[PDB]
């Protein structure tokens, strides 16, 4: 009847979400169709007076909501105010960016010879929403992803049923006490808590429901995905990464190798954008793999509560064991495994860790490690790098650090990625901006901009002048 | 080994084509990769200056095309000249728009307060080509699907697998022999021919394919979409429509009359955005059914290649099986077909036929009747006419006839269509605009400009500059 | 050394401002020259935060500045608010559409083969603030045509010397005290008050002024225009109408008549676009004359402090005198003029006035009237409805009132106007969209959008890559 | 009475045309009047029909255009050649871009609350012709720069009135014959020939006259501009450029002194954005200028007919006057001047010269010198190359060459120019895209997109639906 929501971090009971039946998903469906009815009617300007509304919210509920991302998703307390201060951003940017964004043409159809007698023809164009979202969050971003799903489908009229991981459902139940503060009708978000065995059917297949916003694992989504298109359902996924760091002879080895660190173990590497595989040409790798190890056992690994906390636990059990599959896999096939860096053992707490001559038949370098596992491949040329970075079914993100920008806007020309990123992380994203990916990052693009095109319907008007 | 064309009008053999097995198929998807390795490196120009030839070919060809598409199409020759003009035209638009429709961005990313830093970052987007393209044709625009589909591939620069539907395939290997005339690599644009059954599923689920785009049947659309989202491909879909034609009391009855019986019987009815139901005021109904009727038994059905036949047959003996079901289901419903004009008995002509006092379980209103059969509904209010409308699994386009255009704007904002034609014909399309629609219509638009960034990927490139 | 603002309503001293000297204009640009040093180095964001916390402060002080425009300006309290609320969300839309509307190009120069080599090009757009902006304000929106040349001059990163009418002046002083609160650096923004003939010249002369953006009357406007060109720097001018309000003979009389009432003697008749000219089908002429008359006589001319007032007075003498004139001219022609509605003598009160039997040789025809005189022209066809329209040197918004818009649109097409409202008032506008218009309207549009791209300069960069 | 055209190579007779009065001018812009009512009343699908053909011509006769242009302007047929491919390229951008770049808005006014009730309202923006164009053009591109201001002018719908400069105006008559055989009516291009100061006036100051777009000299320009915008006509001016090439340390030496070269000297160095001031550091400064020299002593001075011949002469005497009173000023003030190629002494050749050691009191460092002299200034850092470079009275174009884009970037941020190069000339121009700068470099931008929106008014509609 209810799950138990327990701390990664010291495995303490945080709360508790109802278990539901297919049954009461159906009734949410149901409802979130009647608030689509509400929110399509209201006028823009009362839809995004209520987004700005959850804007200063946010802020006010910084320290509050930040705690709570600490405590269910193990984040810590400095990453988790980012994220929250993210969605406050990302729900003011969706406020201020609809009028803009939504605006429709009046085409110069006189341009055209057919059909015949466009001299007599006004053709305008308008952006319709879809009717019912649902909105399948990720457990790494549970505020965020919130954000960016349910913010513009307000802003644009659709009504949105959300279900969070069953890893983070407690913080989308605080997201939702929030939107009916700023005056969001009720029916117009269903929060839906349980297992995906049990309720993730319905979500995908009622006849209500017109879009499927997903951030999860390739797997999960691309199946997902079959099923909502297989009955003429819009999709927008955005789904797992391996972004490659490619570290040029040239680089600046300490900005290079404090960026890759970051990158690669923010919030325990469980990150669709952390730095997973990391390529130093062979001039520079004794210099930079000495700097990263440095970095890495100078990191705190504890209590995301805690202040001085760089580095908290893996989200569970499950995570734990896919990552010692990986850790087994490498030390099996030649790898030089190294513990860097180990924290409490009151969790999931995962040993921040390091392969040394990895290969491309290992788990490390062909599936996304959602864990803190550095893999660092030695490379003679450019050419070997951009193989080895567009070796994987991947394709969200791509960092170049070299001094030579020139030579770094060549390489990113053969870089098969969403986003190339020159002297910076592959952690970046502008949540306005298009983010996501070719190859089985996804479909779509998700940022304020993109996902309230993705989630309306052009429609033309033509009158013939009589 | 290969497969009998034959003409719809006299069943006479226009020519053959290749029974293609999946290991030839494979063989042209192989070769169609090198296409996309050489067509993606050629500069923009040069791409664009191969198209503006193709344009200039098709014009210079045009009556040797659209006596093609009559044989192979039944197509009146006149419709015929009318399709080989819009490819034309629309091989042109593609040429001369791309330096706009593909042009990227340079983001104000200093209005952002995330990631830090922003101040210090140039971040610009490009479109980059997704790769090998393939496009399945339906067989009522052999020739125009063709050009929506290549034109576009061609200026983004991704090479093409084009499937033919195999009762019109001999358009497209026309239509490739001008693609070299005009300059393309032979390796760009691949012509498949064969059994759906036995060359379909390699076309969907081979590893080099990035995007299937399709113009068909909503239940062939939707399974093929679902195969290919499931391997991570993009897809563009134009499915069916049921699109009505709405006739207010103080509409131009001589007018609306005219344009619904060219919306609904031109090439025998087999347009996705055809009349097919037509939705009359009952104040004037009896005057509109009447000059309805006397205008159908005027068209002229007959040969295709003779230039004063309005209307040839339909495409084959399954399709008049078909639409017989469809008029025995209103018959025994309570429907009253009328049958007004008869072709020749030497082929796959079908009567035009008019259906009175037809119901909502009746096939000839709950699904797309591809054929010369024009249910007639009266409505006592607008709200009825809207509700009649509204009711298909459909949302192509819809048009309403009426003097006064602020009722008609009114009416528009609560119909769920694409696009909403007011004192025209549903037929109506522009060939660079967005065309499709909501619900199973489709998935996306297909337009030389929407066609152009559904087949790209956006990639951002940021350079933090130090 | 003080120049003391009286109100036009009872001669009352409401404040006093500088009589400055070209000597102190002088200062107060190099000042402003500095001014633009710091606010072009702030990033975009830290801009658009103080332009939302103006945004806040005006709808904190709404009431004091309502009253304090009703006091100097004589505006009715009522129109006072509606005033300070569009300053308000003009200052929140110029930090909301900043981000997009500076948005830069990445070209696709491939698509052009010169010069030669653009397949190895980037070229990318931004768009950089001009320096220095004189705004000079008009007497008639002190408040929010400060926005209108203020807000969008921040959010480029533009310093502003604003010379409000000497008519006006304490408006523009508050507004400064609002910015300092909101974080804008004192520099920023300079205001000047004095007499035209002592500060004009320096304020459109100086060599640090890179922009003048002015409303006011034409013959002023050109002057400055013409002198401002002749130094290379940009302009933008809102300059007169006498909007034309066209009454077809199956308009709605009862709207047309109270929104023609409404349009012509809103704040006495002193806006920009004000009904200034009424052309109504000779069918329904004296219908809509009679009514017109009810609704003049039934308005309260009064004290604008009173909830109750509905009209106020002019600003001054000289356009008591300027609209007499008017009058006199009129009659002196065959004009029936009468007085409908005369408030109290205490101030610049002026008899609410309609001139009946109009002819294009008079002054109320000809010239702007900012002053309360209807003159009413019968027409008998729609084409001497768009020529009497047509026929003034100005073209800035026209209203036709028809229950047959398709009539609307086609009079639309023929009507030299930069608006055309059709079944609305002439005094409709959007602070986001571009207002202005054809002739000698002005130069330029203003709008949030378009005063943000003519307040910047395009700035491309082109990178060889080698 | 006629005017004698004369090649400026051999001063040979070339032409003659009309020395056209006043009053003759006057019927050429009543004429041009009539021409743009035809012009604006056709569909735009048949006036860039007209702009295709004209493209077809330019191509067909451009050995035959670029002979009269190496006659008339003295300008060596390989660069007379491009010239004509140009404006050929740029007629066909003008048909190509025209249905995009004339679209309008439906602008989403439900996101507004002022003015009340906008969720009712349908408001929409289109692009109106102005009207009649006085087109002004200098000697120096006489076919592109007709181009440029012909071929937008007729996709929008205005007539042009257009004067060539007295020294080339006998390719303008050509062009007009061209624009006749593509099928544009007589009435919409009128060529007027004859003295600046008998003439002049009429074509800035006729009541006919909606705008005037002029390329010439900053003094004339300004003066032209303050009289059309005193009368309320719109302006675009593309004056005067003082680009300087910036050569910093790390540049590629042989390519920055080769396109030096010909940035300086290219048509004499009569190009608005040749390369006029050469910045040069320190380090590299003895070893540039010596291979500087070499490559300027190579050029071929000679006939402009000569396939050999790289320079040709100047344009007049009043040109070899101003460049030698540039020559002795340089003298005068310090400056060493070298001259390093003589051409023959046939004309109006002007030896190409060199001055080192320049002071900014210098005319050939504070003027724009229209001639072949290249001063170069040694400097010690970037901050002193950006002062240099800034200190001007124009803002065109600036380049930099440099290895290292990173700096390259970061410069560009400091340069107040309209375009800066990155290693590649400042002749660089894309003929659809903005061209124009800061200062007196000009009013607005030229380019097929940025002319045909300078050439056009913005009209809303506004639908109020009852
Ligand atoms: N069958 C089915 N039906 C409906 N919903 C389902 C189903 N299976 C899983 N899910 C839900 O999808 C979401 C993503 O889960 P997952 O793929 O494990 O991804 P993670 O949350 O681990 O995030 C990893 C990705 O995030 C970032 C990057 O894209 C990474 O690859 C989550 O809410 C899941 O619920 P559940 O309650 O969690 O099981
Ligand atoms: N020579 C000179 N130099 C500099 N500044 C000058 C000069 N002459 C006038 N002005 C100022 O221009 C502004 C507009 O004045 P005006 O043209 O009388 O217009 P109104 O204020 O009456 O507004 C009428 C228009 O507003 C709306 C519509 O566009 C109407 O036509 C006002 O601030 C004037 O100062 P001053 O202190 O007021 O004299
Ligand atoms: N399983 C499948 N795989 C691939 N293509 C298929 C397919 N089933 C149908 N198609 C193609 O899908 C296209 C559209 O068929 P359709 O019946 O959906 O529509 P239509 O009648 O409008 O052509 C045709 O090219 C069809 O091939 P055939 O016409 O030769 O049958
Ligand atoms: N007062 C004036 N009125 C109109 N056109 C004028 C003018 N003064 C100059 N022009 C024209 O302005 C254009 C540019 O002249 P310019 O000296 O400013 O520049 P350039 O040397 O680059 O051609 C020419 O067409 C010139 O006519 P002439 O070349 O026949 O002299
Ligand atoms: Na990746
Ligand atoms: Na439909
Ligand atoms: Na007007
Ligand atoms: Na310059």
């Amino acid at each position: 009847e209810v799950i138990e929501i327990k701390s990664p971090s010291n495995l303490k009971v945080i709360g508790t979400v109802k278990r539901m039946s297919k049954d009461e998903v159906r009734g949410e469906i149901e409802e979130a169709y009647k608030g689509f009815e509400t929110i399509s009617r209201m006028p823009l300007y009362k839809r995004t007076a209520i987004l700005r509304k959850v804007s200063e919210i946010l802020e006010r509920e910084q320290e509050r909501l930040a705690r709570l991302l600490a405590m269910e998703a193990g984040k810590p307390i400095k990453d988790s105010r980012v994220e929250v201060m993210r969605a406050s951003r990302l729900f003011r940017q969706a406020a201020e960016e609809a009028a803009i964004v939504l605006e429709g043409k009046n085409y110069r159809v006189d341009a055209y010879e057919y059909p015949p007698g466009n001299e007599n023809r006004i053709v305008i164009s308008t952006r319709e929403p879809i009717g019912v979202v649902t909105a399948i969050l990720p457990f790494n971003f549970p505020i965020n992803s919130f954000a960016h799903k349910v913010a513009p489908a307000i802003a644009v009229g659709n009504s949105v049923v959300v279900k969070p991981s069953i890893s983070t459902p407690l913080s989308a139940i605080e997201m939702k006490k929030i939107l009916v503060e700023a005056g969001l009708p009720d029916s117009a978000v269903r929060i839906v808590t349980g297992y995906s065995n049990e309720i993730g059917d319905e979500l995908i297949t009622h006849p209500l429901v017109g879009l499927i916003t997903l951030t999860g694992s390739t797997q999960t989504g691309l199946a997902i995905a079959s099923k909502a298109v297989s009955l003429g359902k819009r999709i927008i996924m955005e789904l797992g990464g391996s972004d490659p760091i490619i570290v040029l002879e040239d680089a600046n080895i300490d900005r290079a190798s404090s960026i890759a660190v970051r990158a690669r173990y923010e919030y325990a590497g469980q990150n669709c954008n952390a730095g997973k595989r990391i390529i130093v040409r062979e001039e520079i790798y004794d210099k930079f793999v000495k700097a990263f190890k440095e970095k890495v056992k100078a990191l705190k690994v504890g209590d995301p509560l805690d202040e001085s906390t760089d580095i908290g636990p893996v989200i569970n059990q499950e995570s734990v064991e896919k990552l010692n599959k990986a850790l087994e896999d490498a030390q099996s096939k030649g790898g030089n495994v190294e513990v860097l860096n180990k924290g409490p053992e009151t969790g999931y707490f995962f040993p921040l860790s390091l392969v040394t001559n990895p290969s491309l038949d290992m788990l490390v370098l062909k599936t996304e490690i959602f864990g803190p596992i550095a893999p660092i491949v030695s490379v003679k040329s450019d050419e070997e790098a951009i193989n080895i970075a567009n070796s994987t079914e991947y394709g969200l993100q791509s960092a170049i650090f070299s001094n030579d920008v020139n030579r770094a806007l060549k390489i990113a020309k053969e870089l098969k990625f969403g986003a190339i990123i020159i002297n910076d992380s592959t952690r970046l994203r502008w949540d306005s901006l298009p983010f996501g990916g070719f190859k089985k990052t996804g479909i779509g693009r998700e940022g304020v901009r993109d996902t309230m095109l993705e989630m309306t319907e052009n429609k033309l008007i033509a009158i013939t002048l009589l």
